[PDB]
């Protein structure tokens, strides 16, 4: 019912011996998979340059069964000349630094933000600007770049998230929402007019008490803030969009209408007012980090942090636990899970890479660290809660 | 509890009417005058008595207030007039005359709205004198402005009519929509003041909830089978200029929501199947059924009438619905038997009221003590501080 | 084990030429079989007058190998001359206007009750008053009628189940309780004596929130109560029966011992206080339409009507989901198990009539719409939960 | 029995005509007093640097009858050579830029961290780096200066409030807790040794829903953490107190004992575990600014932003709604609380600054806009549940 499609004992790349010859050109450990993202019958898999020798940040693999593929080579996307990382670290609007969480959209795009940063511990190097890209994954040609202002983010530490917000009837409207847990800010991007602004509130920080966590026996406490957002379908009537997003460290869900976010003017606003709601609690250990909404079932999934599972949640029942299900639940393989995506064929992808065991303990090459699964939405949700046809709980 | 005012309290209602009907032979009884209402309009109280059973002399009345208070026994004076309110012993159809009304609503207007079900429920005998109509007063001139009658195609007696949400326009004050309740055939008929048409809307969420139909108040045990009994509407959406609905069951602890676009919507309510239009709210809490709830446009709050609890409870509409963003504002376990009527008035104040109905039901009624209890409370001061208060921010589990 | 024994694309009546020669006396679609009853080998058939050209309200079949027989054409029972519609539309005592699901006993009789109400669209025809009807099946000869006072029910207009209470003794002694789901209460029958009783109570309305639907993709909602109603054997003590019964439109069974039901001055309170009692929840998309009680092993069959299946369970065990199970499923054929019910031969009978598809959507009389089963009740159970030697999964 | 010591309409200072003439030199509306602190019949007024047109932060008023006091003109302190700002607004180890709220300890010393930074809407101008300073309230002279290193806090943009940990028997022995509720952040300075560590906790950080607040009709949201720490008598023998701790925008209160803040080793893990705790919700409403502990009585004295009011707890007493009392309610003239304070007078010394009217409206130099108050504090308590002889009220 969910099967898993990739796993990795460590990251390969298939770039000219080198790359990999040279000296701190490719280190195995310090590669680390943030992201596995689906499309036709490729996966784009990133690696963010949080540390030294890493050859790639962007990547692609082809899929072929019989699934699980074991150590899939990554092949630099779209191409090498792209990911290679100049000596001289100095800016290059035609090159990739670090990249962390892409989407896919129904007009065949492949929307990612380059941080142009690098977060090696003990040297935060800022090679260029945060930049927002889009790749036609036809011709597998890049189509647009923005750089962000300094008006809007500082360096683009904490850009590691991107929503998409598509026109349904014209292709070439797009509104990209990014979230920044280090800053705890959403910054906004109008592709159309090539324009960019900022949001602050108080519900993009994390819940103090809520950022303690326990995986695979180790203790952490994170201070991440707003880290995903999800968008409902347009309303019918006014044609806006209902925003779901939560901070990483926060068992609380909130919600905001695209109207206010796709407001510039609102923006700047020093005070928001009643424009940003609670939506309600989602349980206890009950801290996400990526999730994703269905547009054809309307159903949400989760990526639950200390349960180490994913859960579902049908937008049209009350947001309370009990209206809430658990689809999958490993706490062997699903150390931490860093990503969740949906594609366009009607399945929910997610991912874990261990980055716990890397940052608080020991990562061992010889186990299976990096792993990534799918699961039909309509066929996983059949018997849940999470079914719309099913009638919400009594409580 | 500490700020809540009773304003008026009866052993036993009597009527200022000629002594010709009152000294007539079942023209007057005193036990069977219970009155389902307690409305505010500037200096006076809009009291209504169905005609459940027979020595009804008038359904609709009138009382000025005058401290001292509580005022005790207050002669309930017919509105407009006796005329209007005279039963006819033929029993025929009368379009000038009122057979039974429920539970009146005051709007913005001036005016007082109210159906006349035209059906008594006498228990052995339920005499349809006249089809149900709906009417509008104006409280200047304490003349009729309007009546309509409902078409069979919409409701069949009205037995179950007790209950109207008023809709006026912020802007225009002569496009009216007006939503009644009946639970006992469990539908919603709407009414188009403007165009003078209505229609019905048929629904599960308007029907009981099996388990969650008993009581026991005053340690007297029952069980009632009584739908859709209350509705509250928001502010209109900025962007759409639509409201939400607030809709409950009175045997049921959820609550259910609705947008009136749906219920404006004449050709949405001849479907079978609405869809995903009408949706649940969430769970009100443990032994938690209402009877009447009513909106505060300022402060955005609902005010709900606890049956089983004898107290009142509030919510901020923009926190979650749930338990513990709710708070009593108001609890009396011996006045409050049912509370029959909830209201909000122009004047910042929510009305309610109880009438000890199941103690004339299901054991005897007294009337050497008082049995009708009439309260206001200031709303603004009543939420300061409680999780009703907008300002304050909501709860959480953990 | 579990065999289609009849099967129609449409429904035809062996009645004079001159009757379906009328003008609209015999429209193909209108004619929808609500039942199929058992008895002897032979199978009592009824299509309810919901619509305009139905010549027969009650039929009957012949039992003749192989299964399935294909369409089979109805014999109208005991005869036409009853089965006639009067044009005048008056009450005619000797006349059956709509008959729904008949009952055979073990006394060789065949009880039934006629609406004398047509619930044509349009035109709610109520012909005359409710009765109820007892057929010797050995001479094919009316035995009793009863008609319902108004003081009991108004119109007959839910009348669409009855429940066969016969003494173990005496064939005299009967007891039959019919299920209005659309009132909302239960009539009591009394044939010794010939009287009757209604009773009222909360637990015959239907489930708010457990009352939408979706078979074969198609979306619809009932307000449908009380409908089906099964018998106990008598308890060795007090010689009474529980009955069990549930609304069409809930997921919850209930019991009320027959004490209460046969009790007139009881029939007359109202409120009923303890005395009748929720059994449990059945699970999830559970709602079932008709049930039966299998007296030798005590194993209360139910049709599913949302999952397309029929279920049992050993009444001896705890009423739970884990204490229950399926024996049939049919996801293409099963659309709405429209009648269940137990012979004297030790079988299941459950049927399918495509109901939905008439009222939703449109029905197609090339593909085979209506379907009946039978099933050996002690071989369908034998390795299951609901075998009364296999303990319970749920203590 | 809460009297009105001090009331301004506006701040006017005691320096040469020159410097009120100079372009920019004195500003009035600009001018808001952040600090009010006593020390025996003087009043230590603060003015930080927000904004251009402020002549000196760091005053000092003579306190003489009869009170209040209306318009005392400020007396730069301890000199305004050091009070001057530079035109070049270059780096200088003699001058102060921008003081927030000073304190004062039992050793008759004054102590306050001069940020080095002006936090001028629209460029934030760092002049200096972040220092502490310590005056001798006896000779007036400057004691000590420790400029904090970057690798502890990075501007001082958030350095707004400072504790005291002096040790009960030698007066050389000093710690003080600084906190930074820009950056979310403790910064801990250790007086004996010229040391100083950081301290980074979630705890720390505010609570999103208990943010916003509606002053005087005038809704905003803030997102400032933690802004007061409050320490409680010491150990007998080990001499460790408990750190009693709250954000601006939260109505929790947290506690961690001084073993910890004075630990170098422990502020540089990356989890620092159980040390540090949730003490409990403090109440509806209940966002404090600043708040104290009196050592004599053992009660903090919390000053409510959103009610408008200074409440009391005992600390022996379960923390709980119901067990704290209201001393101090004045909805007229408490617009924002901005400081608090516990003389050696046994007093304690709260102030309105009305702050929130110059951010988000207009302010009158017509009105009194800023005040502060004084009350004896075993009387105050006297009859309430603040009382250690007055039983709680709840068992909790
Ligand atoms: C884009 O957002 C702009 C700023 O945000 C608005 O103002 C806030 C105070 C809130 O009202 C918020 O909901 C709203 O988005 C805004 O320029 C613009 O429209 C605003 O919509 C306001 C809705 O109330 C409305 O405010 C008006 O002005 C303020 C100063 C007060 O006087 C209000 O009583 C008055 O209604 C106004 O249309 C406008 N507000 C402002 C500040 O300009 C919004 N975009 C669109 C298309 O509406
Ligand atoms: C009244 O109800 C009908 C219900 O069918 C609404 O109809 C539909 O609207 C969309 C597009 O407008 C159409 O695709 C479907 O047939 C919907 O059901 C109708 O809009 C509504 N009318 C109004 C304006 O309230
Ligand atoms: C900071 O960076 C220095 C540069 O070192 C080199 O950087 C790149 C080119 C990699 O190839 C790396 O392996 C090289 O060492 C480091 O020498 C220095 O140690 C770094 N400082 C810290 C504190 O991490
Ligand atoms: C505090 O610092 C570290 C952190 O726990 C620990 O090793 C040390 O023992 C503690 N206290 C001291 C200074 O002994
Ligand atoms: N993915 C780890 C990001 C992180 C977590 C906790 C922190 O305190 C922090 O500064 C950064
Ligand atoms: N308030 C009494 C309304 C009521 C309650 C239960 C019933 O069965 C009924 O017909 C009517
Ligand atoms: N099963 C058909 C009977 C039925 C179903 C649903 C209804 O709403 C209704 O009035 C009647
Ligand atoms: N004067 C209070 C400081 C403050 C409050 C809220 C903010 O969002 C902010 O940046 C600064
Ligand atoms: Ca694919
Ligand atoms: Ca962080
Ligand atoms: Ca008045
Ligand atoms: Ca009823
Ligand atoms: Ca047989
Ligand atoms: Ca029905
Ligand atoms: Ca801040």
């Amino acid at each position: 019912q969910v099967e898993e499609v990739l796993k990795w004992q460590q990251v390969e790349f298939d770039v000219p011996a080198s790359v990999l010859s040279a000296p701190d050109g490719y280190i195995p450990i310090n590669n680390i998979p943030m992201s596995g993202v689906h499309y036709k019958n490729r996966v784009f898999v990133t690696v963010p340059r949080r540390r030294w020798g890493i050859p790639s940040t962007l990547n692609v693999v082809e899929l072929e069964p019989p699934y699980p593929v074991t150590n899939p080579v990554l092949k630099p996307y779209p191409s090498f000349e792209l990911n290679e990382l100049r000596a001289d670290l100095q800016p290059d609007a035609n090159r990739l630094v670090t990249v962390y969480r892409p989407r896919v959209d129904r007009c065949d795009r492949l929307w990612f933000v380059d941080t142009g940063m690098m977060e090696i511990p003990g040297n935060f190097t800022v090679v260029q600007r945060p930049s927002i890209w889009s790749i036609d994954l036809k011709t597998n040609q890049p189509l647009s770049r923005y750089e962000i202002p300094q008006k809007d983010v500082e360096t683009g530490y904490g850009l590691t998230s991107i929503t998409l917000d598509v026109d349904p009837d014209d292709c070439s409207k797009v509104f990209v929402y990014i979230s920044d847990l280090q800053t705890y800010r959403m910054v906004v991007y109008d592709h159309e007019n090539q324009k960019s602004w900022r949001f602050l509130h108080n519900y993009f920080f994390l819940n103090p008490l809520e950022g303690d966590f326990n995986i695979q026996g180790i203790p952490f406490a994170w201070d991440d803030g707003i880290f995903s957002i999800a968008l409902s379908n347009p309303d019918p009537m006014t044609k806006f969009r209902t925003a779901y997003f939560h901070a990483l460290s926060s068992n609380s869900e909130f919600t905001v209408s695209t109207a206010v976010l796709r407001n510039e003017t609102a923006s700047k606003r020093g005070y928001h007012g009643d424009d940003f709601k609670l939506l309600g609690y989602r349980g206890a250990q009950s801290q996400s980090s990526i999730h994703g909404f269905h547009p054809e079932t309307g159903v949400i999934f989760f990526a639950l942090i200390q349960l180490n599972a994913v859960s579902c949640w049908d937008t049209r029942k009350p947001f309370a636990p009990q209206n809430m299900a658990i689809v999958y639940k490993n706490d062997r393989d699903i150390i931490y899970p860093n990503d969740l995506s949906i594609d366009q064929e009607g399945n929910v992808w997610f991912m874990s890479n261990s980055i716990i065991k890397l940052l608080y303990t020991q990562l061992s090459l010889e186990e299976f660290n990096f792993h990534i699964w799918r699961a039909n939405i309509k066929e996983i949700i059949k018997g849940t809660v999470c079914d719309p046809t099913v009638p919400p709980n009594v409580d």
